[PDB]
RNA sequence: GAAAAGCCAGUGGCGCGAAGCUACCGUGUGCCGGAUUAUGACUGAACGCCUCUAAGUCAGAAUCCAAGCUAGCAUGCGAC
């Protein structure tokens, strides 16, 4: 179209190491590996110096090229931030009537969920990304879910909050479930 | 002629009748994976925040395409 655009760069800590061959980027940290592909039209991806400068640029800008950079530059912070400590995301149950009960099938990563609205069959999904899921249950509030991927680790909790949703008559009445209460968290010990 | 064994009545009529055929008037059998939609979502800008969407992306239907089933390209072909 028209109009111009410029680099904007963001500092990589040296404490993170990053290495980027096309426009794909790998960030490497002690929580694991996370590789993302920031493809896009005049859009380019490359490391100005490690442990320096983490570089998105673009040589030209219209409105759709620079809605995509502001997005780059907010995702592979999350990468950043997600090799050294990852993201957890925090889950609380509500019943009216049924204990809902949450268990972890360690081989064959997933989460099981029992007694959902009567049923017999123990409906379980997937875990996405290497996450794993804790529960610090205490009274019978907190599941936390933690892994290196901001997305993955979302979207596992997610499915859940899809399943738990009422659909006889009045999802606002029936509140059985275990529903997403978090967007989550820096870190901590325990 | 009768006996006996049969003939004719456009298949004489009637009761039964195998073999054959046939009846949710008899029986038995009729398939499950994937890709997706609706739709809810993720991360997330545009719009420092935020949003299912712009880029990327997940789950998902009597759907669709395999799987499967039927013709077998007679003007496709292989091996022998």
């Amino acid at each position: 179209m028209k109009t111009i655009l410029a680099s904007e760069t963001m500092e990589i800590p040296e404490g993170v190491t990053v290495q980027v061959a096309a426009k794909v980027v790998t960030v490497e940290g002690p929580r694991g590996k996370l590789t993302r592909n920031f493809k896009h039209l005049n859009l380019d991806f490359q490391l100005l110096e490690g442990g320096r400068k983490l570089q998105v640029d673009a040589w030209f800008g219209t409105r759709r090229t620079m809605a995509a950079i502001r997005t780059a530059i907010s995702h592979v912070q999350n990468l950043i931030t997600g090799v050294t400590k990852g993201y957890r995301y925090k889950m609380r149950f509500v019943y009216a009537h049924f204990p809902i009960n949450a268990s972890i099938t360690n081989s064959n990563t997933a989460i099981e969920i029992r007694n959902f609205l009567g049923e017999k069959k123990v409906r379980k999904v997937d875990m996405l990304e290497g996450v794993t899921i804790l529960r610090s249950e205490k009274v019978k509030d907190e599941l936390v879910l933690d892994g290196n991927d901001i997305e993955l680790v979302s979207r596992s909790a997610a499915l859940i909050n899809q399943k738990c949703h009422v659909k006889n008559k009045d999802i606002r009445k029936f509140l059985d479930g275990i529903y997403v209460s978090d967007k989550g968290t820096i870190t901590e010990d325990a």
